[PDB]
C-alpha cells in the first residue's frame, strides 16, 4: 500500500515499507525529549509537501509553531485539535477518520488524553486504569475508520494496553548519545527501534541525528549509506563519487549534497531498492465543529477569530496573540506562571482595562499579596474593587458560583491554584494530608462553574505556578502544577515568563517577559507576545506600541531613527517609545490604525449581601468601604495601624497573626497590645518559647510586669494546649505567643507544621466566648494563615538620626489579611530605642492630612500659632503641652473612626502539665528545690530559688570569653564547699587547673574527663546521672559536639532528663547551637561581659550582666550584675555593697557610703575593700539581706 516518508532515511529502511503505513494506526514512544516530536512534525512536514492536510490531537499544548517552520510544515494549512477532554479528543480524531480526505493525523500525547471522568473527581478497578478503558472503547471503530480513508494515525507514548494491538507500527525512540562541533552540545546522537511490524519484518533498528533547531539529516546518513552500498567510495578522509571529488571528511561531504538537489535524490532512490473535493473538509470541519460546540478544532493560519466579547489584557502584543483582541468574557482563564513573573501585573491589568470600561470586578485572594499603592499607578480603582479573602479552598471556589449567579460581577480574579488549600489540610486531617491529592477538590467544583459563568458573562481568571520541586531536583515542568482539571475547563491559558529586564543607565528598572497563548479555544493558538514590563509603571502600552507601528509601516524605521511621516520622532527605541509618551492621540489613533489593521445595582447590592449570609459575615467587600462590623477593639499603640486596620483596634476573640522579619519591630508592637491592655484593666498572658522578653524595654513601654502572665511552656503541643483552657476562663482577654516557629512540637523534642494545624480549630472558638484575643508571631504551618482573623506585616525600611545617632528604626505596617473591615491598607509610623512607637509622631503627620495642622512647605502651624519647623522640631512640641495633644489626638479619632474565674482556673493548669508552668511575674512564691549557689549572690536572689534546681537541666549561654566557665567553675567551688562532689565533662579541651585552683575548687576530688567525641561525653554524664550521688555536673561544651548534632542531643536529652530527677545530680550545659535543650532545661542564663574592672591602668575584671532567661522554678525575666576579678573569681563583697544599698542599710551620699551615721568608702571600689577588712561587721550585713529577699 502506500507510505510516508518518516523524513528519516533509515527509519524507512527498518520499516521494510519506505515510510509509514496509510490507513494504519502507529505509534511511536520513548522517554521524553527523546525526539518523539520532531520525528511526528517531520512526517507532518514530508506529507505537508504534497497537499495531504494534516491533523494535530493537541493536549500538550507544547509545539513550537518557529522550530515546526524550520522542520518543514506548513502551519498555515495545519489542523490542531484543542480537546475539551480525552474522550472528546478520542472523538474529534474519529471524526476526521470518516471524512475522507483529512490525510494523517497526530495525537499528543497518549499521557494527555485524560479521560473525562478524571477531569471531574472520581474512581474505577482498572484505575487510572480508566484511560486503559476509554482506548479500549473507541478504538475498534477507529481501527476501521482509517483502512476507509487511507487515513494514518500516529499515536505519541512514554498507559493504555489496547492500543497495543491495534497498531500496525510501532517505534522505540531514546537519545542515546549527542553530537559536537569539536566544543558544543548541538547534537543528539538518536536510536530507533522498530518494534511492531505486520507491513514487513520486525526488530530491526535504524540510527541517526537530530540538530538543534534544524530537524533531521537525512544527508548526514545518506552518505553513510552510500558508504556500505558502493555508491560512495571512501578514500580515508576526502569521500568520493566515482571520479569526481566531493568533500573533505563527513563534515563537507555532507554539507555539499545540500548545495546539489538533483544528483542526490538519484542515490536515495538506488539504495531505497537494494534493501526494502475542497468541501468534504470545509462543510465536514463546520460539523466538527456544531457538534462539540464552536471552535474546537481549526488550521493554524487562519485570520478567523469569532466575535465574541473581547477584554482588553494591556498588551497590545497579547490582544494580537490572543487572536480575538482580548479575553473571552465570560470563560476560564488559567495564566500560570513561575513565581515573580509579572503574571498579576498582567492580572491587574485585565481587573484594570475592565474597570476603566465601567465594569465591576472580583478578586478572590488566598495569597495575602496585593499591593493596592501599585494597583493604583496601573490604572486599577481600587475602592470599587471586591475584594474576597476565603476561610478556606473550597469555600473560595464556591463563592465564585454565586458571584457567576450575580451577572454584575463582570470579571473574577483567583488569586491562586496553589494557595487555594483545601480543608483537609487545614484541619491536618490525614490520609491526603498529602497535600498534591485535594487537587480533586478543583475538579469537583469545576464543572459547575462552566455554565453559571457563561450565563452572565462573568470571565473568571485563574493563577498557576508550575513544579520541579520538593526544594531542588532537576526533573522538569508538568504543565499547571496546581490540578488536572483547569488544564481544559480552561477556554484560554497564558504562559507568562521573564528572560530579561531592562536599565537606565546602571539600574535595573525593566523586566522583559514573553506571554505565550498555549491553550486556545477562541482563535490561533500557540502565538506568541514578547514586550516590557517597568517597575512601578505597568505594561509597556508604547513600548510594544512602537515595535507594531514598525511592522505596520505607521512608524519608519530608517536604522537607528524613527520617524513619523517625514518628520523625525526617536533615535533608538528609548525616545521613540517616550515620544509616543508626551502626544498621547498619536500614539492612540495609531493604537486604534493597528487595531483595524490586526482585528443594575438593584441585582448587586443584593446578590452582595446573599453571600455574607451564607458564607461568614462580611467575605467580601469593596475596597472603599467605611463599613466596619462593630466589634470591640484593643488599640495597638500605633494611631495609624489602629486607623489601617479598619475597626480602630485588634478584634477580640479572634485569632491574630503578626509577622515579619527578626528585628523588624514586632515584639515591640506585641508587647504595645499587652500595655494598652494592661491599662484598660483587662489581663494577659505570654507564652514564650523565646526567652526573649526585655522586661526592663517593656517597662518603659508602659507593660505592667508584675501582673503579666508568662508561660515557658515544655513543648508547642502542651504550650498551645495551655492557651485552650486559657481561652475557657474569660478572665484572659489577651494571649500572646512568642512565637510560632519557636512552638517546635514534642516529636522534634521540618514536616509537624500538623501542631499547629491541629488544635487550631478548637482554640478558634473557645475564644468568641472568651473575648480571649490571641495573638501569634512568625518569620509556621499553613492553618494559621486562614484561622487568623487578622493578619499584620511589619518590616523595618529605615533607620532615625538624633543630628548623628542611630536611635530609632522607621517601621511599615502592611495589613495584609482583614476579615474585620477593609483589607490591604498600610500604616508607617517611629520606633524610638527604649520609649517605644512615637504616638506623638504620627499624630503629627496625621494632623496634616486632616488639615488641623498646616504645612507651610517646611513650617509647622496649628491655627494662626507656628509651633515647628522640620517634622521632628513639630514632633517633640506635641511632647511639650499635651493639652492641645489630646484634643487633636480625638478629633482625628472623630475623623476616621468576678475574681472567681481567674483565682481558681490558675492552679488548674499547674495541675493538668507541669508544677509551675505558668505564674504572675511579680510573685515572691517560690517551690522548694534543693538550690547551689551559683557563686553570685544576686544571681541567686534572680533566681529567685536561692541557686540551682538539684536535679533539673540548667543552661548557661554566651558569647565567646564572656565569663562562662568561669561562672561554672564558681558552682563547682561552692559545690565543694560542702561535699557535693563534681565531674566537669571538658570536651573543650579547655580549663587551666592552676587558675581553677585559684577560683576555688578541689582539683583533686573534681574528677574530669577528656572526651573524644560527643557522644562518649554524653554517655559518659548518662552513666554519672545514674551513679547515685555524684552531685553535679558541668559539660564544657555543648560546642565541641558537633558529631544531627541536636537529633544526637534530643537522644540522652530525653534519658537525662528522667535520671536526674531520681539521683538530684545536677546539670548544667554552656553553650555560645542545638535546639532541645532549651526546653530541656529548668533554668537558663544569658551571661555576657559589659564593663571591666580597672585599678587605674590594669585590665584585672570583667562587668558582668546575667539574665535568667528561663525560669520554671519561680520568677523568670529577673537580672543580676557583678565584677569577676581575673584569678580570684566573683567578688562576695563587690555585689554585697550594692545590695546593702538598695536595702536602705548602706547610704548612698553621691560619692560617699555610710554606715550607721559613720563614714566607710567613697567610690564603689574603697567601700568594697573595705568590708573586706570588717568581716564582723559584713557577715552581719550579708544576713540582714538574705532575710529580706530568701
Ligand atoms: N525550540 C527548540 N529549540 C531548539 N531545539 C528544540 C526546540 N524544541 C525541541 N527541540 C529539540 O527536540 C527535543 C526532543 O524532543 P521533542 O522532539 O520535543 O519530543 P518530545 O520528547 O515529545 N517532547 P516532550 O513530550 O515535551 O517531552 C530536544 O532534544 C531538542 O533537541
Ligand atoms: N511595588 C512595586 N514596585 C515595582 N514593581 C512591582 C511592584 N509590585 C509588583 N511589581 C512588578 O510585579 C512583579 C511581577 O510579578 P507579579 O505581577 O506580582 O506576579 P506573581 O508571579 O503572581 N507574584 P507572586 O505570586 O508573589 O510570585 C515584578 O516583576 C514587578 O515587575
Ligand atoms: N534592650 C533593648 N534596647 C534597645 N532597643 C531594643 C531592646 N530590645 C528591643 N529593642 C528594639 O526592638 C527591636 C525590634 O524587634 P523586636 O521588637 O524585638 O521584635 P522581634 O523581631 O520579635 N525580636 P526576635 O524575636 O529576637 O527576632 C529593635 O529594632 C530595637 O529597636
Ligand atoms: N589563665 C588565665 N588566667 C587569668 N585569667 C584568664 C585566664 N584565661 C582566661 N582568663 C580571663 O577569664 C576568662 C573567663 O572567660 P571564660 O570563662 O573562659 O569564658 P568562655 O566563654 O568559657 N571561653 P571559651 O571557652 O574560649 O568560649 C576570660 O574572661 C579571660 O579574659
Ligand atoms: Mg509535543
Ligand atoms: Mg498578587
Ligand atoms: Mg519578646
Ligand atoms: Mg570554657
Amino acid at each position: 500500500v502506500e507510505t510516508i516518508s518518516t523524513g528519516s532515511l533509515s527509519l524507512d529502511i527498518a520499516l521494510g515499507a519506505g515510510g509509514l503505513p496509510m490507513g494504519r494506526i502507529v505509534e511511536i514512544y520513548g522517554p521524553e525529549s527523546s525526539g518523539k516530536t520532531t520525528l511526528t512534525l517531520q512526517v507532518i512536514a514530508a506529507a505537508q509537501r504534497e497537499g495531504k492536510t494534516c491533523a494535530f490531537i493537541d493536549a500538550e499544548h507544547a509545539l513550537d509553531p518557529i522550530y515546526a517552520r524550520k522542520l518543514g510544515v506548513d502551519i498555515d494549512n495545519l489542523l490542531c485539535s484543542q480537546p475539551d477532554t480525552g474522550e472528546q479528543a478520542l472523538e474529534i480524531c474519529d471524526a476526521l477518520a470518516r471524512s475522507g480526505a483529512v490525510d494523517v493525523i497526530v495525537v499528543d500525547s497518549v499521557a494527555a488524553l485524560t479521560p473525562k471522568a478524571e477531569i471531574e473527581g472520581e474512581i474505577g478497578d482498572s484505575h487510572m486504569g480508566l484511560a486503559a478503558r476509554m482506548m479500549s472503547q473507541a478504538m475498534r471503530k477507529l481501527a476501521g475508520n482509517l483502512k476507509q480513508s487511507n487515513t494514518l494515525l500516529i499515536f505519541i507514548n512514554q498507559g493504555g494496553n489496547a492500543l497495543k494491538f491495534y497498531a500496525s507500527v510501532r517505534l522505540d525512540i531514546r537519545r542515546i548519545g549527542a553530537v559536537k562541533e569539536g566544543e558544543n552540545v548541538v547534537g543528539s546522537e538518536t536510536r530507533v527501534k522498530v518494534v511492531k511490524n505486520k507491513i514487513a519484518a520486525p526488530f530491526k533498528q535504524a540510527e541517526f541525528q537530530i540538530l538543534y533547531g534544524e530537524g533531521i539529516n537525512f544527508y548526514g546518513e545518506l552518505v553513510d549509506l552510500g558508504v556500505k552500498e558502493k555508491l560512495i567510495e571512501k578514500a580515508g578522509a576526502w569521500y568520493s563519487y566515482k571520479g569526481e571529488k566531493i568533500g573533505q571528511g563527513k563534515a563537507n561531504a555532507t554539507a555539499w549534497l545540500k548545495d546539489n538537489p538533483e544528483t542526490a535524490k538519484e542515490i536515495e532512490k538506488k539504495v531505497r531498492e537494494l534493501l526494502l473535493k475542497q468541501k468534504a473538509l470545509a462543510a465536514a470541519l463546520g460539523q466538527i465543529e456544531k457538534q462539540f460546540g464552536k471552535g474546537s478544532i481549526m488550521r493554524l493560519g487562519e485570520d478567523r477569530s469569532m466575535d465574541v466579547e473581547t477584554i482588553s489584557t494591556g498588551s497590545l502584543s497579547l490582544d494580537i496573540a490572543l487572536g480575538a483582541g482580548g479575553l473571552p468574557m465570560g470563560r476560564i482563564v488559567e495564566i500560570y506562571g513561575p513565581e515573580s513573573s509579572g503574571k498579576t501585573t498582567l492580572t491587574l491589568q485585565v481587573i484594570a482595562a475592565a474597570q476603566r470600561e465601567g465594569k465591576t470586578c472580583a478578586f478572590i485572594d488566598a495569597e495575602h499579596a496585593l499591593d493596592p499603592i501599585y494597583a493604583r499607578k496601573l490604572g486599577v480603582d481600587i475602592d470599587n474593587l471586591l475584594c474576597s479573602q476565603p476561610d478556606t479552598g473550597e469555600q473560595a471556589l464556591e463563592i465564585c458560583d454565586a458571584l457567576a449567579r450575580s451577572g454584575a460581577v463582570d470579571v473574577i480574579v483567583v488569586d491562586s491554584v496553589a494557595a487555594l488549600t483545601p480543608k483537609a489540610e487545614i484541619e491536618g486531617e490525614i490520609g491526603d494530608s498529602h497535600m498534591g491529592l485535594a487537587a480533586r477538590m478543583m475538579s469537583q467544583a469545576m464543572r459547575k462553574l462552566a455554565g453559571n459563568l457563561k450565563q452572565s458573562n462573568t470571565l473568571l481568571i485563574f493563577i498557576n505556578q508550575i513544579r520541579m520541586k520538593i526544594g531542588v531536583m532537576f526533573g522538569n515542568p508538568e504543565t499547571t502544577t496546581g490540578g488536572n482539571a483547569l488544564k481544559f475547563y480552561a477556554s484560554v491559558r497564558l504562559d507568562i515568563r521573564r528572560i530579561g529586564a531592562v536599565k537606565e543607565g546602571e539600574n535595573v528598572v525593566g523586566s522583559e517577559t514573553r506571554v505565550k497563548v498555549v491553550k486556545n479555544k477562541i482563535a490561533a493558538p500557540f502565538k506568541q507576545a514578547e514586550f516590557q514590563i517597568l517597575y512601578g509603571e505597568g505594561i509597556n502600552f508604547y513600548g510594544e506600541l512602537v515595535d507594531l507601528g514598525v511592522k505596520e509601516k505607521l512608524i519608519e524605521k530608517a536604522g537607528a531613527w524613527y520617524s513619523y511621516k517625514g518628520e523625525k520622532i526617536g533615535q533608538g527605541k528609548a525616545n521613540a517609545t517616550a515620544w509616543l509618551k508626551d502626544n498621547p492621540e498619536t500614539a492612540k489613533e495609531i493604537e486604534k490604525k493597528v487595531r483595524e489593521l490586526l482585528l443594575k445595582q438593584k441585582a448587586l447590592a443584593a446578590a452582595l449581601g446573599q453571600i455574607e449570609k451564607q458564607f461568614g459575615k462580611g467575605s467580601i467587600m469593596r475596597l472603599g468601604e467605611d463599613r466596619s462590623m462593630d466589634v470591640e477593639t484593643i488599640s495597638t499603640g500605633s494611631l495609624s495601624l489602629d486607623i489601617a486596620l479598619g475597626a480602630g483596634g485588634l478584634p477580640m476573640g479572634r485569632i491574630v497573626e503578626i509577622y515579619g522579619p527578626e528585628s523588624s519591630g514586632k515584639t515591640t508592637l506585641t508587647l504595645q497590645v499587652i500595655a494598652a491592655a494592661q491599662r484598660e484593666g483587662k489581663t494577659c498572658a505570654f507564652i514564650d518559647a523565646e526567652h526573649a522578653l526585655d522586661p526592663i524595654y517593656a517597662r518603659k513601654l508602659g507593660v505592667d510586669i508584675d501582673n503579666l502572665l508568662c508561660s515557658q511552656p515544655d513543648t508547642g503541643e502542651q504550650a498551645l494546649e495551655i492557651c485552650d483552657a486559657l481561652a475557657r476562663s474569660g478572665a484572659v482577654d489577651v494571649i500572646v505567643v512568642d512565637s510560632v516557629a519557636a512552638l517546635t512540637p514534642k516529636a522534634e523534642i521540618g514536616l509537624a507544621a500538623r501542631m499547629m494545624s491541629q488544635a487550631m480549630r478548637k482554640l478558634a472558638g473557645n475564644l468568641k466566648q472568651s473575648n480571649t484575643l490571641l495573638i501569634f508571631i512568625n518569620q509556621g504551618g499553613n492553618a494559621l494563615k486562614f484561622y487568623a482573623s487578622v493578619r499584620l506585616d511589619i518590616r523595618r525600611i529605615g533607620a532615625v538620626k538624633e543630628g548623628e545617632n542611630v536611635v530609632g528604626s522607621e517601621t511599615r505596617v502592611k495589613v495584609v489579611k482583614n476579615k474585620i473591615a477593609a483589607p490591604f491598607k498600610q500604616a508607617e509610623f517611629q520606633i524610638l530605642y527604649g520609649e517605644g512607637i512615637n504616638f506623638y509622631g504620627e499624630l503629627v503627620d496625621l494632623g496634616v492630612k486632616e488639615k488641623l495642622i498646616e504645612k507651610a512647605g517646611a513650617w509647622y502651624s496649628y491655627k494662626g500659632e507656628k509651633i515647628g519647623q522640620g517634622k521632628a522640631n513639630a514632633t517633640a512640641w506635641l511632647k511639650d503641652n499635651p493639652e492641645t495633644a489630646k484634643e487633636i489626638e480625638k478629633k482625628v479619632r472623630e475623623l476616621l473612626l468576678k475574681q472567681k474565674a481567674l483565682a481558681a482556673a490558675l492552679g488548674q493548669i499547674e495541675k493538668q502539665f507541669g508544677k509551675g508552668s505558668i505564674m504572675r511575674l511579680g510573685e515572691d512564691r517560690s517551690m522548694d528545690v534543693e538550690t547551689i549557689s551559683t557563686g553570685s549572690l544576686s544571681l541567686d536572689i534572680a533566681l529567685g530559688a536561692g541557686g540551682l534546681p538539684m536535679g533539673r537541666i540548667v543552661e548557661i549561654y554566651g558569647p565567646e570569653s564572656s565569663g562562662k566557665t568561669t561562672l561554672t567553675l564558681q558552682v563547682i567551688a561552692a559545690a565543694q564547699r560542702e561535699g557535693k562532689t563534681c565531674a566537669f565533662i571538658d570536651a573543650e579541651h579547655a580549663l587551666d587547673p592552676i587558675y581553677a585552683r585559684k577560683l576555688g575548687v578541689d582539683i583533686d576530688n573534681l574528677l574530669c574527663s577528656q572526651p573524644d567525641t560527643g557522644e562518649q561525653a554524653l554517655e559518659i554524664c548518662d552513666a554519672l546521672a545514674r551513679s547515685g550521688a555524684v552531685d553535679v555536673i558541668v559539660v564544657d561544651s555543648v560546642a565541641a559536639l558537633t558529631p544531627l548534632a541536636a537529633r544526637m542531643m534530643s537522644q540522652a536529652m530525653r534519658k537525662l532528663a528522667g535520671n536526674l530527677k531520681q539521683s538530684n545530680t545536677l546539670l548544667i550545659f554552656i553553650n555560645q547551637g542545638g535546639n532541645a535543650l532549651k526546653f530541656y532545661a529548668s533554668v537558663r542564663l544569658d551571661i555576657r561581659r559589659i564593663g571591666a574592672v580597672k585599678e587605674g591602668e590594669n585590665v584585672v575584671g570583667s562587668e558582668t550582666r546575667v539574665k535568667v532567661v528561663k525560669n520554671k522554678i519561680a520568677a523568670p525575666f529577673k537580672q543580676a550584675e557583678f565584677q569577676i576579678l581575673y584569678g580570684e573569681g566573683i567578688n562576695f563583697y563587690g555585689e554585697l555593697v550594692d545590695l546593702g544599698v538598695k536595702e536602705k542599710l548602706i547610704e548612698k551620699a553621691g560619692a560617699w557610703y555610710s554606715y550607721k551615721g559613720e563614714k566607710i568608702g567613697q567610690g564603689k571600689a574603697n567601700a568594697t575593700a573595705w568590708l573586706k577588712d570588717n568581716p564582723e561587721t559584713a557577715k552581719e550585713i550579708e544576713k540582714k539581706v538574705r532575710e529580706l529577699l530568701l
